[PDB]
């Protein structure tokens, strides 16, 4: 499974500023990024 590991508070920030490019919220938070 690729369920968002990090907390919604740490994943919500990403999109907020389009940080999807990063990995902190792309490898574990694939559900928030949109890779998996």
């Amino acid at each position: 499974a690729c369920k968002d590991v990090f907390p919604a508070a740490t994943c919500r920030h990403a999109k907020s500023v389009g940080n999807c490019s990063s990995e902190k919220y792309k490898r574990n938070c694939a559900i928030t990024c949109g890779a998996c």
